[PDB]
């Protein structure tokens, strides 16, 4: 049986996601790790250790480990400073290919791929890579992200010139690539997928919340960060005369994405929003079904979303999604069948579309059925596993 390192530097797929350097990354490679043990494969999932009291060595199903390698300091580093702490995992990644010689490498993010970019030069394998972010996108804001990284960007144009696939998880991904980023290199659209066995329908989900089943609810699910423009939805909320805004994500205060960023609840106060805005904090991601399957409305308002993930799982739960048209919500949400779609820093336009399906219900009640079929039709994970499944067997093919 053949093994497979997937490299994922600040996502560990051992933690628990809703905060910094968590989300869909983590869940990305690891549902696709443990997918790929429950069909023949070796898996190795490769991550930074980051304190000395967490385990070296986390096995979730059998043949399914993650890694967590000793790279730098073993403390928490956000990403944007981990570049130096790369060559040293590197190193450490050495000896684990020295024992298993891993014939495929899967790399996931611009820091790790510039790390599996080290490796192509001296070994032999066919190595792949998911972006989950391009940062030709992210600085173009008129927001934050305007303090570029030319290493960034010099990075993730070599690794499309260089890796063997480049797995693109919406095809506005491949347009901004081969607008922004180069023409060279191969890639393959398989967009990201969702768990329908923890996603669904709960039908029981305000009376397990304690919630009053005649109160609107509108529902975001995220981490907070600038990016994901928690600020248009708070100013948006000023301009719905009922319902209350559950914010659900995890923050930590000793951290950037966290206290220092979670001045939203200055903007509830700005607002004279107290009474009708509550802060959840970070629910279990096989809990978060109630969450969706509560509310009227999921709002994904961000500034860019390289293919938000909590919009596929709230049209899972069969709740409508209102997003921001900038990524792959516009591949997820189809503006008059699953939802709407607004322009993304303006709260006029946000609200408006919060007025259309608070004032009709049952139309919001079909808007879900048709996301929930959407899901089950092209973004659920039992198919998808099936088709990186098979685009490993036909890279593997690659012999004498
Ligand atoms: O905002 P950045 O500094 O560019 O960091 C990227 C940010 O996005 C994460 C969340 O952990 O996930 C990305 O990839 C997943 C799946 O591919 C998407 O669902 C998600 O939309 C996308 O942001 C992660 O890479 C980083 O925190
Ligand atoms: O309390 C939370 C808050 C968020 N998430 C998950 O974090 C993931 C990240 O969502 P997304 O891809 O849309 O944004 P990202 O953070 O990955 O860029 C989603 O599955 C959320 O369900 C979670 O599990 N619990």
């Amino acid at each position: 049986r053949q093994p497979i390192a997937l490299i994922s530097v600040h996502g560990d797929p051992a933690a628990d996601v809703g905060h910094e350097s968590a989300g869909g990354q983590n869940i990305y490679v690891r549902q696709l790790g443990e997918a790929l043990a429950a069909a023949g494969w070796h898996v190795d999932m490769f991550t930074r250790k980051t304190d000395p009291n967490d385990p070296d060595v986390i096995e979730h199903s059998p043949h399914c480990r993650t890694i967590r390698l000793q790279a730098g300091p073993l403390t928490y580093i956000p990403r944007e400073k981990l570049f130096e702490t790369l060559p040293k995992f590197v190193e450490a990644f050495k000896a684990y290919h020295a024992k298993y010689g891993y014939p495929l490498i899967h790399t996931n993010y611009w820091l790790s791929g510039w790390v599996g970019w080290q490796l192509r030069q001296q070994f032999n394998f066919q190595w792949l890579h998911t972006y989950h972010s391009l940062g030709v996108v992210k600085y173009q804001v008129a927001s934050e992200q305007a303090q570029r990284d030319e290493t960034r960007l010099m990075v993730e144009k070599a690794i499309l010139e260089n890796a063997d696939c480049v797995i693109v998880t919406s095809p506005q991904e491949e347009a901004y690539l081969r607008r922004w980023v180069s023409k060279a290199g191969q890639t393959r659209l398989i967009p990201c997928g969702t768990n329908l066995k923890l996603f669904y329908p709960v039908a029981d989900a305000r009376a397990q919340l304690n919630l009053p089943a005649d109160e609107p609810i509108v529902l975001y699910v995220g981490r907070f960060d600038r990016r994901k423009g928690i600020e248009t939805l708070v100013a948006a909320m000023a301009q719905i005369p009922q319902g209350q805004l559950l914010l659900v994500g995890g923050s930590d205060p000793q951290r950037s994405d966290g206290a220092e960023r979670r001045r939203i609840e200055g903007l509830v106060q700005e607002y004279n929003l107290g009474d009708r805005v509550t802060f959840v904090g970070q629910i279990d991601h096989e809990y978060l079904a109630v969450y969706y399957s509560a509310a009227n409305v999921c709002v994904v308002p961000s500034y860019y979303e390289p293919f938000g993930l909590v919009a596929i799982e709230a049209m899972a739960c069969g709740t409508p999604v209102i997003a921001s048209a900038v990524g792959g919500l516009q591949f997820t949400v189809i503006p008059e069948e699953t939802g709407l779609l607004v322009p993304p820093q303006d709260a006029n336009a946000l609200a408006n579309a919060i007025q259309r399906i608070l004032a009709d219900p049952a139309w919001a009640r079909t808007l879900g059925k048709n996301g929930r079929e959407r899901v089950q039709a092209l973004f659920n994970w039992e198919a998808i596993a099936l088709q990186m499944g098979q685009l490993y067997r036909q890279l593997f093919a690659a012999s004498l």
